């Protein structure tokens, strides 16, 4: 079904692209000959990614540095990235605020910052991107986690933000089908991935073999390109078997008609 | 369950000036609990305090304020705790005013929903936890079917309800390992016949809303019984598809896998 030609000349934004999965996605897209606009806070790190993207064969590569704690930067970043590429086909929302494993006690500012960066900025970027995505019948790719489908200790604020993404984007996907907005939304449910950040955060706590970041990056892009509603990627075969929630899907399909959406 | 389980218990009910919150305050009052009610309207809260006393509450007080203010949420709990001489049950029920609409660009509404429906619940929990640890108390979190499954027209509301599940379910795992003997009840509600819900839903939703009085009682029962989740919908079959057994399997399987000696 997937062919790398599907990404050739496509106009793609990748957030949190200076390292980890984001950087690997920028690299895969570059190899595929897409036009890429990468973002993160570090201009020096983003420059290195852009240069490697050009070397890999990107149709074009640019960066715009800024913090996703600033909603006005998020809004302006999309307009600028859209002007740089002459449009937008795929919006890959991948960035998160720095998170470490800890028992929750009273760090309200960290809960708020997690909600603002991991969730609110994704909504802001979606609003700013939607008119161009509507023009191109494009795609929104939302990077989530197993911690955004199931409960784990030590990631309360992070988990809340990832569950919020599922709630918001899954509701918006239902709205897009009724309002005939031909923009796909891909929610990516990832297990532990071998990024430097993850390996460091998890040492001495988690035993798990982490999945490779290169293949993870590719599966995200494939799912988005194929307009899949959800992408599941983890190293455990058992979680893979159990993660799907067919009963949630039946329940949503059951009540899809029960609404008189003529008013909207 | 028996109404005696709540007699003399020290309970906070948020969003208690009307709807399910008010009904919970009335049930608790009938049971002889000490209640502290909150919402923004002092005049409506005063009427709630008077009817609670007239229903047989051991004590009833109100503190008015907005849950958009995190510092109010923090101070409200300290004050409610002083008024009752402790805390046994924290019922988190308030939400910001929400109507059915397609999402377009209302970022202010998304943020406000996250602050009031989610962040304030976290704030109130942090402020309440020392007293709840003393009494081996309970946190009851009022959610919705829209907090477990996706529906159109409630994007920001659903995000905030999903966030509650993510946060409080993670905190429940942490409490079991750190031996914090405080139960956490997540209440997954279907459509309830509150005046707010009936108005918001008219001509859009073609389904019988469940009664608010029974809903209020099922929330209290679930909390008093320290149940992890309370399901209450007018249909028994959504109450069948709403459960997520594979999630429970996935969580129980991985509970041993963690080394907590760092904590
Ligand atoms: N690694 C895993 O095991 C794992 C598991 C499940 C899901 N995920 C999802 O995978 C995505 C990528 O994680 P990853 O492990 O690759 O992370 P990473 O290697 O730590 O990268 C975080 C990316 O976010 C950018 N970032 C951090 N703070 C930011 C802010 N305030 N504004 C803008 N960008 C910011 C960082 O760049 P700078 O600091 O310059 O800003 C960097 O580009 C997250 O959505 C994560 O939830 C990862
Ligand atoms: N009704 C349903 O069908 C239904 C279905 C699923 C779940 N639920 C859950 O049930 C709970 C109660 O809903 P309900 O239908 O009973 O709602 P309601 O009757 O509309 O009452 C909302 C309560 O919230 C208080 N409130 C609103 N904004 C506030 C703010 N900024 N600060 C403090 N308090 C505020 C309101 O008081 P004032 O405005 O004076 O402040 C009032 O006491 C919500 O958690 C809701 O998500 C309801
Ligand atoms: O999203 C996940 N991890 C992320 C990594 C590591 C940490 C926490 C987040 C954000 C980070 O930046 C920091 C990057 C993540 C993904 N899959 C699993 N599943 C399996 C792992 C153990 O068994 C289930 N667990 C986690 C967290 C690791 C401990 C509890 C949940
Ligand atoms: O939490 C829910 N409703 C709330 C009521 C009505 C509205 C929206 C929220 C917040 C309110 O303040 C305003 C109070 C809620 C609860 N159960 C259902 N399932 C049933 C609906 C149709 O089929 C199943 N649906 C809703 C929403 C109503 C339409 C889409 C989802």
């Amino acid at each position: 079904e997937f062919r790398p030609e599907m990404l050739q000349g496509k106009k793609v934004i990748v957030t949190g692209a200076s390292k980890g999965i984001g950087r690997e996605m920028a690299y895969h897209l570059a190899k595929m000959g897409a036009h890429v606009v990468v973002t993160a806070r570090s201009k020096e790190t983003l420059q290195k990614v852009v240069s490697h993207c050009l070397e890999l064969g990107a149709a074009s590569a640019h960066y715009i540095a800024g913090t996703m704690e600033d909603m006005t930067f998020a809004e302006q970043f999309v307009a600028q990235a859209g002007k740089l590429m002459g449009g937008l086909d795929m919006l890959i929302l991948n960035h998160i605020t720095n998170t470490s494993l800890n028992l929750f006690h009273d760090d309200i500012h960290h809960v708020r910052k997690s909600m603002e960066v991991n969730f609110l900025s994704y909504v802001v970027l979606t609003v700013a991107a939607l008119p161009m995505l509507k023009q191109s019948n494009g795609s929104i790719v939302v990077v989530s986690s197993l911690a955004g489908k199931v409960a784990y200790p030590l990631v309360a604020a992070y988990s809340a933000s990832k569950f919020a993404l599922d709630g918001f984007f899954s509701s918006i996907r239902k709205e897009y089908s009724v309002s005939r907005v031909n923009v796909s939304i891909t929610l990516c449910v990832l297990g532990l991935i071998d990024t430097e950040t993850a390996m460091k955060a998890v040492s001495g706590i988690v035993h798990m073999q982490a999945a490779p970041k290169e293949e993870c990056a590719l599966e995200i892009i494939k799912g988005g390109a194929l307009r899949q509603e959800e992408v599941y990627y983890d190293s455990s075969r058992w979680t893979t078997l159990l993660i799907r929630n067919p009963s949630r899907k039946i329940l949503e399909e059951l009540y899809s008609t029960s609404y008189n959406m003529d008013r909207f």
